[PDB]
């Protein structure tokens, strides 16, 4: 046989394609293998080599389906489980989804193939990195967004974490690209030029890691018990099941009282419109404030507005010392970015303030974000003031099941921390709840799938990163910079 003449024909690129698209979802948290999107990104960039832009294009797109097939796989459990779509109507929906994910790295791969054909430095370094970037601006915006499964968030163990606090999370997705295609500009060509650039490249960020971005506040450590009440997602939503789940949270929160500053509950703790709870949150502020400590908790809150029609909002209120509950008070937070076909229909919660006020409760300002909304470091960054303390999440995993979807989402909520340099208080139902350190660290972690509470001493950190203080246009510029050139270089 031969092992050149496969390699040239198009049916084997695309099922290699597909295979180091499959190959580079081994990358993040349930398997964290940091090389593996080295690999998958090697893989991506070597096999568009020498192909016309509709056959990169169809390279690309097997690829990205490569990826987002078993990547993201766990979204069917969100479907069989939760809807009468039979099982072959999920797997088309499961399917679709991937198609559509895939779609903006075959768009990348056409782009890149057709405006740089040829492979040089110019291609691999440079204007793949910054097509790369926009592919991934466009497919987290367009639709509301998805911007999952971005090799990115695999450095937070890996040599390439302490960019995150610099320039970004997305600012590694620029690096990982460009050193990727390096690597495989000096596979496809046996030269060590490209081989050395790209060992240069990224062992540079690896001594930019021992920089801490901030200070430790050893003065105001608070113990935090976040309590999670492993409600089934069956029956939650039930108004059968709504005084049990009050009754096992109130039971499990109330030996914490007077031992722990801070109590957190899961995203929709309290299964019921804010205004019919009344008595029972005004009984629980009372009794807080009597023992001393705060809680923080999930709750859905419908408000009449300006029309005099309800507005559902899917709110964290704070209750306690150092935060009295009010039906009226500034001290909540509505979630902003919803999830599609989980909260409304593109194309029903309402969407509260993209900018919003950081809670305060018992002298402790936190960040909140609501489970999707971890992921979005932009938002988190903007809503993310000097004054913050820890950051707040609260989210409810059980619709993923026991799947890999919890943990990379876990992954993404770790990364926030190591970019913003503040303590991240995660808060799920079922899910993985930790109190995340600074530097993307997990200094505490209970069981998943169970009813537990994690009580711990946590301390607050001051300073701010260079990237929580520029934000993420530096990289833009960076991106917008490389592109032009490349462009530039390309006329001729």
């Amino acid at each position: 046989m031969a092992f050149a003449s496969l390699i040239e024909r198009q049916r084997i690129r695309l099922l290699l394609a597909l295979l180091f698209g499959a190959c580079g979802t081994l990358a993040f948290s349930p398997y964290d293998v940091w090389p593996a999107a080295i690999i998958s990104l090697m893989g991506l960039q070597a096999l568009t080599f020498n192909r016309r832009p509709l056959q990169s294009a169809a390279i690309g797109f097997c690829w990205g389906f490569g990826l987002f097939g078993s990547g993201i796989n766990w979204v069917y459990v969100s479907i069989a489980t939760f809807g009468g779509m039979p099982g072959p109507v999920n797997i088309f929906l499961v399917v679709l989804l991937a198609a559509y994910l895939s779609l903006y790295t075959g768009l990348f791969a056409g782009v890149l193939s057709r405006l740089w054909p040829k492979t040089t430095w110019l291609r691999v370094a440079i204007a793949a990195p910054a097509l790369w970037q926009v592919t991934e601006f466009l497919r987290g915006w367009v639709l509301t967004g998805f911007p999952w499964l971005q090799f990115g968030y695999s450095q937070i163990d890996g040599p390439l974490k302490g960019l995150a606090p610099i320039m970004g999370v997305e600012a590694i997705n620029f690096l990982l690209m460009m050193v990727s295609g390096l690597l495989a500009l000096a596979l496809v060509k046996r030269n060590w030029r490209p081989l050395v650039v790209a060992v240069v490249l990224f062992a540079l960020p690896f001594p930019l890691r021992y920089i801490q971005w901030f200070t430790p506040q050893p003065e105001k450590t608070i113990q935090v018990s976040m309590v999670q009440g492993d409600i089934p997602q069956s029956l939650k939503w039930d108004e059968g099941q709504l005084l049990n789940t009050l009754k096992i949270y109130y039971n499990a929160t109330a030996p914490l009282m007077g031992k722990s500053s801070l109590i957190i509950w899961p995203e929709s703790a309290i299964t019921d419109l804010e205004i019919n709870q009344q008595p029972f949150l005004k009984a629980l502020d009372g009794e807080l404030r009597d023992k001393g400590s705060s809680l923080v908790t999930g709750i859905v809150d419908a408000r009449l507005n300006k029309q005099n029609r309800y507005d559902t909002y899917n709110t964290i209120i704070t209750l306690g010392k150092g935060a009295p509950y009010s039906y009226e008070s500034a001290d909540r937070y509505n979630k902003n970015h919803l999830v599609p076909f989980g909260e409304f229909v593109p194309l029903s919660f309402s969407r509260g303030p993209y900018i919003q006020p950081p809670l305060s409760a018992n002298g402790i300002e936190l960040t909140a974000a609501i489970c999707y909304e971890i992921i979005l470091g932009e938002q988190v960054r903007d809503n993310f003031r000097p004054d913050t303390d820890y950051l707040l999440t609260i989210s409810n995993d059980a619709w993923f099941g026991k799947s890999i979807g919890p943990w990379q989402h876990f992954q993404m909520a770790r990364m926030r921390a190591l970019e913003l340099a503040r303590p991240l208080l995660r808060s799920t139902n079922n899910g993985i709840t930790a109190v995340i350190g600074p530097q993307g660290e997990i200094q505490a972690m209970i069981p998943q799938f169970t009813r537990e509470v994690l009580t711990t001493n946590v301390t607050p950190t001051t300073g701010l990163t260079p990237y929580a203080r520029t934000g993420n246009w530096p990289l833009w510029v960076l991106t917008a910079l490389f592109g032009f050139a490349a462009v530039l270089m390309s006329l001729r």
